[PDB]
């Protein structure tokens, strides 16, 4: 018996429905009862903020219901700043409890576009990440299952609380998973996207930045998934599964990279194709001013079963015994929380 509250479609013969997503979320009654709203195929040219706790969202299909906007950090607003990494999100996630599946959210930035233009081309921007989901920490339990997210750099920013994704399409090309949330990817298709602006010797992309504090438990997840390249021309060993983000944070003694984000990615019973190489390290900025190496050793990177061509035949990509992976099961990861559909 499931029971929709709204319905949005492109149709303004469908009847009684919502032209907007926007709408259809603005139409739910105040407070937390659960809000279900059907959006019905068709390419919803939206950015939306979720501030409404208990709100789902279900697509008619994930191939054909699509939530898109075009926005880099580097984008302009009207008063000539930059919207920024989070601002730059298609789709924020700041209520607890919502839940979006059988649909598309993207960030039609066009990177590779834009990477193409002359350096002398004023509109170029430099700023490139654009954020298709941002779930902040104010959004705890957010939960997408066959849910797809579309982007090159910093396609998902998950942050704060708990979020799990299952049967997804993630696609990127620079840490396109990253932030300091316990998110939890299961029978996932991560898809690492073509560079026609890197060299084939040269690095095209990471899967993960994780930001994870040392203090938390878990971080990035990924588990029965599969690590994939969008095409044969993604080169053997050009991606990386993971770096580590130390955010640049204000402290008593300055602002600077976290030396606490010790960032966590791990990887079970995953496939890997070719292109990925292994984890990476990232720089940042010390309490000096100086660039400061975050190391993959001194991160929380692990692998439990990683098989395919991209599985590791060395020893620098660690390795969890069978009872550190029991470690890792959805129960463990996401606590008193299990997520369900309305
Ligand atoms: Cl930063």
């Amino acid at each position: 018996a499931t029971t929709y509250n709204a319905v949005v479609s492109k149709s303004s013969s469908d009847g009684k429905t919502f032209k907007t997503i926007a709408d259809a979320i603005a139409s739910a009654p105040a407070g937390s009862t659960p809000f279900v709203i059907l959006i019905k195929n068709g390419v919803y040219n939206e950015r939306l903020t979720i501030t409404r706790n208990n709100l789902h969202l279900k697509g008619e299909s994930r191939n054909g219901a699509v939530i898109a906007a075009a926005t880099a950090a580097g984008t302009l607003k009207s008063d000539g700043s930059k919207w920024g990494t989070a601002g730059s999100s298609t789709i924020t996630i700041s209520a607890k409890d919502f839940s979006a599946q059988s649909l598309t959210i993207r960030n039609d930035f066009d990177f590779p576009a834009n990477q193409a233009k002359s350096d002398s081309d004023s509109s170029k921007i430099k700023d490139t990440q654009a954020v298709a989901l941002y779930v902040t920490k104010s959004g705890d339990r957010a939960y997408f299952k066959d849910v797809s997210l579309v982007g090159y750099q910093d396609t998902l920013y998950v942050s704060g609380g708990r979020s799990f994704f299952s049967d997804c399409r993630i696609s990127g090309t620079v840490d396109f998973i990253f932030g300091d949330g316990t998110a939890l990817f299961n029978n996932c298709d991560l898809v690492s996207r073509y560079r026609a602006d890197v060299k084939s010797g040269n690095v095209s992309g990471y899967l993960t930045a994780p930001s994870t504090n040392i203090n938390q438990k878990y971080g990035l997840v990924i588990t029965n998934s599969r690590v994939i390249r969008e095409s044969d021309s993604v080169p053997a060993k050009s991606y990386g599964l993971g770096r580590p983000w130390h955010p640049t944070t204000t402290f008593s003694d300055g602002r600077y990279a976290d030396p606490n984000a010790i960032g966590q990615t791990v990887f079970l019973n995953t496939s890997m194709d070719n292109h990925i190489y292994g984890w990476d390290k990232m720089s940042g900025k010390d309490k000096n001013g100086n660039t400061i190496w975050f190391n993959p050793e001194d991160s929380r990177f692990f692998e439990y079963k990683s098989y395919g061509a991209g599985a590791a035949v060395s020893k620098d990509r660690r390795q969890l015994t069978d009872a550190q992976a029991a470690e890792y099961t959805q129960s463990k990861v996401l606590g008193d929380w299990t997520p369900t559909l309305p």
